[PDB]
């Protein structure tokens, strides 16, 4: 698993990258009230979103990640903070269902599907993980990002290259950490996402813009966020059966 070589550097990135506050705000905006809900946190990393969802009153939280090292970090954080989260090592594209939840949170899952067939498999796994009145909240790569229109290094992600891959694109990148931490991701088109969503059985969905706010703009020089707004690497997505 790629993040077996990243480990704690990902949390370092979340503490230093300018984009992180925006993605975190956007995801919790999409989630809304979690009181009493059962929650499945996919591509959970060290568990950030599932853990904070628990802190905000969810009834039961389960996290899944492909990286054994990241899950060992997640488990240690749950010990450190005395919380009841449970974790599993799985490739979400190939995993058995672990139950039907009120909410699936997938922050940076689908941009790691390494083929359009695996993108479609992941959406089907998510649908199988939801109650009929549940919802998927996802955060992924914006299909319209183009490397030539501006890199994201100033916001925490140095995108190194861009190459056709299947019906989409693949990108090598690094988180801007000390030292930088390399990873790869996949940029699937809006049409392929919407097809995967519908074919998995989600009859409702919407793309959600990143919630850049006035105070973000005020605390940087004018124009700092222009590449973020004109060539955004990220987007939210909410889907409902
Ligand atoms: N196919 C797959 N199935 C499950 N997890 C995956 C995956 N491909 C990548 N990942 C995991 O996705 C994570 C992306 S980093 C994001 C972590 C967390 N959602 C957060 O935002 O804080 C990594 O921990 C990586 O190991």
């Amino acid at each position: 698993a790629r993040f077996d070589s990243i480990g704690g550097l990902f949390e370092d990135f979340t503490q230093s990258a300018a984009q992180r506050a925006i993605e975190v705000r956007t995801i919790f905006h999409m989630i809304g009230d979690v009181s009493g809900k059962s929650v499945l946190d996919l591509a959970c990393g060290f568990g950030f979103f599932g853990r904070e969802i628990y802190r905000r009153g969810a009834a039961k939280v389960v996290g899944v990640d492909i990286s054994e090292k990241m899950i060992e970090l997640a488990r240690e954080e749950s010990r450190k903070y005395g919380d009841p989260l449970e974790f599993h090592v799985r490739d979400v594209a190939n995993m058995e269902p672990l139950g039907q939840f009120d909410l699936v949170n997938a922050a940076w899952l689908f941009n790691y599907a390494d083929s359009v067939e695996n993108l479609r498999k992941m959406f089907k796994v998510v649908r199988a993980s939801l109650k009929p009145d549940g919802k998927l909240v996802a955060y992924t790569v914006d299909p319209d990002f183009s490397l030539a229109k501006g890199n994201f290094a100033k916001y925490g992600v140095n995108v190194l290259n861009e190459r056709a891959w299947g019906p989409g694109y693949r990108h090598d990148a690094e988180f801007v950490t000390d030292p930088p931490s390399q990873f790869s991701f996949y940029r699937w088109s809006r049409a392929d996402y919407e097809s995967a969503i519908a074919d998995a059985g989600f009859s409702h969905f919407e793309w959600q813009k990143p919630l850049l706010e006035a105070d973000d703009i005020a605390t940087h020089p004018p124009g700092f966020w222009d590449v973020f707004q004109n060539n955004c690497l990220q987007t939210g997505l909410v889907c409902k059966p």
